[PDB]
Order: structure tokens, then sequence, then C-alpha cells
């Protein structure tokens, strides 16, 4: 059923809450035993948000291989994403270790360091050229190279150096800075513009490791980003673009990380983004 029509039918009937609860009821349930080990307590921002054992990212260290991160592998769309929580005080070094080991080109950040008067993430990138960061626990150095600040998002060029081997890589930091403290944006125009800038960079392309995407928990805004990308890619690839069922794509993605899309407002915003984005993907 054409999603634009399904959209007006849910809107006119005001059944967004009822659709959203059907998804929660049908969503996969897999074990998260490694996340709940006592040694990993301070590696988790939220007690109710864990990666599944089958899909979790492992750090390449014999000590403790655990990070709150999941590999979302979309077989038909031919896209992979890593979804992770905002780094914590004692996991900032683990975060950059994962970026290095998985050969990611881009980091996508959908939250501000402070929201609603509380800390949502650590300040994990350097804010000045001449003041670099050193992660002694993972033996990595990080340097700000340049910064381009626009109205709805900032792009930063960073250099990450493996102090063990002295290899260096360029990482792009895509920071969406205007998601509101409560609810969702009114229009998806600036979110879609942001997604096309990430795509244009080659950060989402198969010649690199998967893109690292995060908000505070790594399931809400993070969910919205990868659901919209995958849905628009599938509308490009298939003979019948109207066959693309956004609830089916979400349930497939929820086999890899729990809780993707946190509210009925976020589900509705996901529909709007795809519906609007398709008016470029279908030839405009
Ligand atoms: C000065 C940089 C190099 N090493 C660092 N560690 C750190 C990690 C998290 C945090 F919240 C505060 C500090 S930051």
């Amino acid at each position: 059923m054409e999603m634009e029509k399904e959209f007006e039918q849910i809107d006119k009937s005001g059944s967004w809450a009822a659709i959203y609860q059907d998804i929660r009821h049908e969503a996969s349930d897999f074990p998260s035993r490694v996340a709940k080990l006592p040694k990993n307590k301070n590696r988790n921002r939220y007690r109710d948000v864990s990666p599944f054992d089958h899909s979790r990212i492992k750090l390449h260290q014999e000590d403790n291989d655990y990070i709150n991160a999941s590999l979302i592998k979309m077989e038909e769309a031919q896209r992979s994403y890593i979804l992770t929580q905002g780094p914590l005080p004692n996991t900032v070094g683990h975060f950059w270790e994962m970026v290095w080991e998985q050969k990611s080109r881009g980091v996508v950040m959908l939250n501000r360091v402070m929201e609603k008067g509380s800390l949502k993430c650590a300040q994990y990138w350097p804010q000045k050229e001449e003041k670099e960061m050193i992660f002694e626990d993972t033996n990595l150095k990080l340097t700000l190279i340049s910064e381009d600040i626009k109205s709805y998002y900032t792009v930063r060029q960073l250099e990450l150096e493996n102090l063990t081997t002295q290899e260096t890589r360029e990482i792009l930091h895509f920071h969406y800075t205007t998601w509101p403290d409560f609810g969702v944006p009114e229009s998806p125009a600036s979110f879609l513009n942001f997604l096309f800038k990430v795509r244009e960079s080659g950060s989402l392309s198969p010649e690199h490791g998967p893109v690292v995407v995060h908000c505070s928990a790594g399931i809400g805004r993070s969910g919205t980003f990868c659901l919209a990308d995958t849905c628009l890619l599938l509308m490009d690839k298939r003979k019948d673009p109207s066959s693309v069922d956004i609830k089916k794509v979400l349930l497939e993605m929820r086999k890899f990380r729990m809780g993707l899309i946190q509210t009925a407002d976020q589900l509705r915003f996901s529909y709007l983004a795809v519906i609007e984005g398709a008016k470029f993907i279908m030839g405009d």
C-alpha cells in the first residue's frame, strides 16, 4: 500500500500510538548476556538499552572486548551501519578504537553534548586545532583539521593516528545540531539535506567500513537516520517503489538492535522523511 496513502489514513484516524505498539509487540527478542556482566556496568549509559550478543561490535583486545554498539546489516539494500550510544567518560577511548578497527570513514552525531540542562554525551572531539586529544588506554591521537559550521549541521575534518604503528586516517564528523529538546522537527527538509551530505562524502559507501551513528542511547534519532536511508535506497533499486513497507524494514532492523524508533512521533517523522525524500529519488 503506497505509504503516502497509509500515512493520511493513520493521520485522519489518529492511530499512530496503535501502529507503534504493534511494532513493539512483534519486535525480536535476543539475549544480551555480555552487556549485563557486572564488569560492564560503567560501559552502559542506560540499563534498558543493550546490544544483542549475536550482532554486537567486539573490540580487538583480550582484556575486555565489550562496547555498547551493534552492526545493522541490510542484505537487500547492501548497506551496513554501526549504531552506538553517546560515548561515556570511561568509554571515549573504546569509541575511537572501534572507529579505527572497523575502518569507518564517517561519524554521524544527532545530539548536542548538553540537552534539557543535562549531559547527553562526552565532549569526545577536540574543539581547537592546536589542542589535540590523546586516549592513553587505546594509544590513539585525535586532531581537529578544519570545521565548517552551517545553520542546521557542522562538518569537521579530523585526523586519527594509531600511535602504535604511526598510520593516520581522515575521519569526517557529521554533527546535526538543531534536533529540538522535545518532540521531532516540524519539517524533514534539513534532516534529508543532512543525509544527502553524508551520502555525498562516500561515508555510506562499500569501499569503507560501516558509518558510526549515535544520539544519546543510539536507538531513537539514530534509528530514524538508518531507517530513512535504507527505505529510499530500496525505492531506487526495486521495479515497484510502492512495494517498500517501512514497518517491515523497521522490524528487520530491530533484529539487530533493540528499541529502534523510541516514540510514535519518531515513527510518523520517519514516514514524512521517506515520503518527502522520494520526491527527489523518483527523478526530480
Ligand atoms: C583530553 C582528552 C584525551 N583523553 C581524554 N579522556 C577523557 C574521556 C572522557 C571524558 F568525558 C573526559 C576526558 S579527553
